């Protein structure tokens, strides 16, 4: 095959530098089409002779005189004539056929004039439309990530083919231009038309095409300067800067950059950091070097309405993207098969960098619930895959997009956290710096990081490993999943096997290592740290570390640094149960959560009885902390999904009423009758949860608290007395006890609500009514754009259906109106996949399964839009629910009655 029919560029030509000039036309040509025009010069060097130049180019029309490009040699160098220039749409190339051959060592210059659509497609140079008062606003902006730089100018669009960039923006004279670097001086008017200005930027460092940004907008900024001269900014809409919504972002940014310079032991590699908050940026955040983009809602904070988990969301999201300004942007993985390393690393260090920024919080631990047990859910299936793909299997752009998933991000973060711990942080940082210094401004594989990490381990004696860093990490990176470690504390025998939540699963993917790992096992005996231990690549082993006496106990994986789950024999489970029931402080708080999360998974797997899982929740009546309570609530939400319309819900609610009441009393005292919030994050979280859990399980005191506070608010609309933290539980539980006086009030608020995060709580709360007629009225309002935004409709319908009274109303509403695929699939995508997956989440009977097969029957026409085969996932899921409910409804019921 010809080289223009392969997806990977040649390596015969390498870029040195590009001059790129873009001119976006923010006012359409009256046909309705917005466009941009560009000019580009790329200077590249020749490595081996070639008579063809191949460069990426996507949805660009060339307007160059004669051929699609003009070509020159730098200095005294001469260049062959062009024979022709073709576009090849499939592999996204511009091809320049030459009448002779480029020559090794010579630099050449390629020049193009072009234009494309300035579409609202969140790819390449694109447009974004927002509303400032009456007026329509239209900005230009970029998302290059993955393979879209080539959509904006022609370039050697692969991550390792790095170069310098001289960016110019030609824009309307009263707008501001931003790019990766500072602007060169002052904008000056365009000679041919002085309504336009021309802003030139300082030349970039050597960098990859996918990290470019340019933005033309009205935005303004709050600014700060660190002592070391680095100019920091938060850019947003004019009305948003004014309200001080940029202030939290500006406050944490400095500290975060400081933390990472010390952590990476390398200084921020650029003169400034712009961070910009864009309306409707649905990729969420993009770590463009020196110009990081966020959806507006994620960056911005309003402290008078936002809860602590908005605040925690802002700081972590900021820490993630700023971590990339070194690891990712300064040192760059060579190809998209290694994206796990880049995104995993960031996904892990986001916690460290934010822990520093809010010093008295302890954010670090939140990786356990938020990432580790989250990904474990999907990595303990047979449909999973290993972190590494071979390079030669990732070629197309669609294949490249498949790299951006839960495994890449969260398991990446999880094995890297594990790696760091077993080495120790100090050792981890040593080889981490060694990697950056050595590779700065160049490209790497994950093998390069291991080699440097090896170098640091080799350079000391204290920390000893069963094998090389590569051999150990090959077990976590080349095969999918993770082990379950079983411990018989009678003999001290210890085993391992690939853990799968379905005990009847058929793993078809085969591993070089036959699902055997090398596993770091930290251990605690009667509350006291033991020697660290390594389980080798064997199914069975024995060690006296794990042998218990009659009245000793043993617990594995401290702080759940290891990426595995633990099962012990029944005697040791009970000793741990007694221990937690009598003095919970002897077991660290992450492991009080572990014992819960792990046993529920071990139950689903038929490796313990489900009653054992439920026994591990018993100690919670004494538990003051976030994470144990969180583990129980997450593990029990499926139970609630299957049983909230059955005989089981009574004994269940009564059990949670009994367990959470002491914790509610505690916060009534600690907060001084709900007037002032707890000190740190973890305790505010525990509180938010205790109130939530009290109210939904129908404790009389939380019910009373809500009615009060919502009444105080109704007699004084302008002075909201409910702290932001507690609003979603108060709002929901007071609309439930009330009727149309409380519902019509909150709908008056939601229609007038300015902020997105208030409106989300109001919408969700409006779906907690127990009046059938209100919910059916609400469902009617979801398909009216004036009342409910198109993009909120399916969200809103799900909130209604989450309400048990709402389940049959939503199902009838979906089924009936389903035909409006052909207004909201050509009316917009509409997320049919999400709607169905939510409205049918509960279905757990033979009768309901037939109703889904019966709904299915209108195959003719309609189709399912995108959510075709999320309807098969429903039917599959439904079968698996029926089967689970038969096996469990009996024993669960007895267990809850027995313990309430
Ligand atoms: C990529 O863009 C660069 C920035 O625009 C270009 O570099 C600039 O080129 C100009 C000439 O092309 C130089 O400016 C002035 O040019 C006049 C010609 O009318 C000369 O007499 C002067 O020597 C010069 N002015 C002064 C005060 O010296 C700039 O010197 C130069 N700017 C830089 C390097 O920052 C590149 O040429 C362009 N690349 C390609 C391949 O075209
Ligand atoms: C990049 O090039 C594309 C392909 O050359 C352009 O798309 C074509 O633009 C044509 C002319 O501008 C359009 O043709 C017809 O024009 C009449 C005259 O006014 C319209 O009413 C018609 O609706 C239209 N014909 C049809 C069938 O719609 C076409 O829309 C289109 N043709 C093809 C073959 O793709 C892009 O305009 C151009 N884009 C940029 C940003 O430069
Ligand atoms: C982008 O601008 C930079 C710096 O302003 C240019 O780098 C210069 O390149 C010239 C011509 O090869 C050299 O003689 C100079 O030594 C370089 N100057 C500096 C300060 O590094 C770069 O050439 C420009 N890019 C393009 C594609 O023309
Ligand atoms: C930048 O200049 C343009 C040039 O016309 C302004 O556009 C007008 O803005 C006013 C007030 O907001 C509107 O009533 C007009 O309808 C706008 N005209 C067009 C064609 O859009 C623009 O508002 C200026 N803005 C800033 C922030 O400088
Ligand atoms: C970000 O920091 C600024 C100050 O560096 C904080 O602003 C405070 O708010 C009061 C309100 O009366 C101002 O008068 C003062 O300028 C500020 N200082 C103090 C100590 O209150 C701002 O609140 C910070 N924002 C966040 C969300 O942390
Ligand atoms: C990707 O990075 C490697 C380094 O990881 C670059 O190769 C280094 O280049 C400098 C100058 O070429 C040399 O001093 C070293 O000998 C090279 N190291 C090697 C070969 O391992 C490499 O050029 C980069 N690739 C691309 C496409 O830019
Ligand atoms: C703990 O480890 C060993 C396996 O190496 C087990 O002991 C063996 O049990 C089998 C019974 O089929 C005998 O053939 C071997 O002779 C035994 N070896 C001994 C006692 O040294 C032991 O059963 C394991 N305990 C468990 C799984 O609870
Ligand atoms: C397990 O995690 C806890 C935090 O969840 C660690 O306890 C902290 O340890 C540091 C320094 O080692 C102390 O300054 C803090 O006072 C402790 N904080 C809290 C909130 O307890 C504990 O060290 C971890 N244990 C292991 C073995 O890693
Ligand atoms: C529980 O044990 C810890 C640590 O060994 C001790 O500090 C604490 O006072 C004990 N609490 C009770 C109630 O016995
Ligand atoms: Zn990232």
């Amino acid at each position: 095959s010809k080289p223009w029919n392969r997806y990977r560029l040649p390596t015969t030509l390498l870029p040195d530098s590009y001059n790129v000039t873009l001119r976006p036309y923010l006012t359409p040509n009256a046909d309705g089409l917005y466009i941009f025009k560009g000019k580009s010069i790329v200077r590249f060097i020749c490595q081996e002779p070639t008579d063809v130049i191949i460069i990426h180019s996507k949805k660009l029309n060339y307007t160059t005189q004669g051929h699609m490009v003009v070509l020159r040699g730098v200095g005294d160098s001469q260049v062959p004539e062009i024979d022709r220039t073709e576009l090849v749409e499939l592999t996204e190339y511009l091809v320049v056929h030459l009448k002779g051959s480029l020559q090794p060592g010579h630099m050449y210059e390629m020049e193009s004039e072009f234009q494309g659509e300035l579409a609202d497609d969140l790819a390449g140079f694109y447009r974004s439309e927002y509303m400032e008062g009456n007026v329509k606003k239209v900005l230009a902006t970029t998302q290059m990530q993955s393979t879209d730089a080539r959509k904006s100018f022609p370039c050697f669009d692969e991550p390792a083919m790095k170069a310098t960039f001289n960016i110019t923006l030609i824009h309307p004279n009263n707008l501001t231009a931003l790019s990766n670097m500072p602007p060169k001086g002052s904008s000056t008017p365009l000679a041919e038309d002085p309504n336009w200005s021309v802003t030139e930027f300082e030349t970039t460092p050597v960098m990859s095409t996918y990290l470019l940004a340019y933005i033309v907008s009205e935005f303004q900024s709050v600014n700060e300067t660190a002592q070391n001269g680095v100019l920091i900014r938060i850019w947003a809409r004019p009305n948003a800067i004014a309200e001080g919504h940029g202030m939290y972002a500006l406050n944490v940014t400095g500290p975060i950059l400081n933390f990472f310079a010390n952590h990476y032991n390398t200084p921020y590699p650029l003169p400034k950091s712009d961070q910009i908050a864009l309306p409707d940026f649905n990729a969420g955040a993009m770590e463009n070097w020196g110009l990081v983009t966020y959806r507006e809602n994620a960056l911005l904070f309003d402290p008078q309405s936002s809860s602590i988990s908005n605040k925690e969301r802002v700081v972590t999201v900021i820490a993630h993207e700023l971590a990339h300004q070194w690891f990712g942007n300064l040192v760059t993985l060579a190809w998209w098969n290694d994206l796990w390393l880049n995104e995993g690393f960031a996904s892990y260090v986001e916690y460290l960098g934010a822990d520093h920024a809010e010093p008295t919080w302890n954010l670090k631990d939140l990786i356990v619930p938020g990432d580790v047990y989250r990904v474990m859910a999907v990595d303990a299936l047979a449909s999973s895959h290993p972190l590494t793909t071979p390079a030669e299997e990732v070629n197309t752009p669609a294949q490249i997009s498949e790299m951006f998933d839960s495994i890449s991000y969260s398991k990446g973060a999880s094995v890297i956290r594990m790696l760091s711990n077993f080495l120790t942080e100090d050792l981890f940082k040593e080889g981490l710096a060694s990697y950056l210094h050595a590779f700065a401004y160049q490209n790497t594989t994950y093998l390069d990081l291991w080699e440097h990490l090896q170098k640091a381990v080799d350079a000391q004696t204290s920390i000893r490993l069963p094998d090389t860093v590569r051999a150990i990490m090959d077990r976590w990176t080349l095969q999918m999943g993770f082990p379950v470690i079983t411990v018989d504390t009678k003999t001290g025998n210890i085993s391992q096997k690939h853990f799968l939540l379905d005990s009847e699963s058929n793993v078809t993917r085969s591993s070089a290592f036959d699902y055997l790992w090398i596993v770091p096992i930290s251990s605690i005996k009667n509350g006291v740290m033991q020697d660290h231990y390594w389980l080798r690549d064997v199914s069975q082993a024995q060690n006296d570390l794990f042998k218990t006496a009659s009245d000793d106990w043993v617990l594995l994986n401290i702080n759940v640094t290891g990426y595995f789950q633990v099962n012990y024999d029944e005697d040791n489970w009970r000793m741990i149960q007694h221990q937690l029931q009598t003095n919970l402080s002897v077991i660290p708080v992450i492991n009080r959560a572990q014992v819960i999360y792990d046993s529920f998974n071990l139950a689903t797997a038929h490796m313990v009885p489900v009653t054992l899982a439920l026994d591990n929740t018993l100690f919670l009546n004494g538990e003051k902390e976030y994470m144990p309570w969180q583990a129980a609530l997450s593990s029990l939400s499926y139970f609630s999904l299957m049983f909230d319309r059955s005989e089981v819900y009574g004994p269940m609610k009564k059990y949670l009423r009994k367990q959470v009441e002491p914790l509610f009393q505690h916060f009534e005292t600690l907060t001084k009758n709900w007037t002032e919030r707890p000190e740190n994050l973890m305790d505010q979280y525990s509180e938010i949860n205790a109130i939530s859990t009290a109210c939904s399980n129908g404790l009389p005191q939380c019910e009373n608290l809500a009615k009060t506070l919502f009444d105080q608010w109704m007699s004084d609309p302008e002075n909201n007395p409910i702290h932001p933290n507690l609003r979603s539980t108060i709002y929901c539980n007071a609309i439930a006890q009330g009727g149309q006086d409380q519902w019509d009030f909150a709908w008056g608020q939601l229609q007038q609500a300015q902020l997105v995060n208030e409106a989300d709580k109001l919408r969700s709360a409006l779906a907690c009514s127990n009046e059938v007629w209100l919910l059916n009225r609400y469902l009617g309002y979801t398909l009216n754009p004036d009342l409910i935004r198109k993009q909120d409709a399916t969200s809103t319908i799900n909130s209604i259906a989450s309400n048990v009274i709402g389940q049959p109303l939503a199902w009838d509403f979906v089924q009936s109106n389903w035909k409006k695929l052909f207004q909201d699939y050509g009316g917009g995508s509409f997320s049919f996949s999400n709607l169905i997956q939510g409205v049918t989440r509960r279905f757990s009977s033979e009768f309901e399964l037939q109703q889904l097969e019966q709904f299915k029957k209108n195959n003719m026409d309609v189709g399912f839009g995108s959510g075709t085969r999320a309807l098969e996932q429903a039917l599959e899921k439904t079968k698996a629910n029926i089967k689970w409910v038969k096996e469990n409804k009996e024993v669960v019921l007895n267990w809850f009655i027995e313990h309430s």
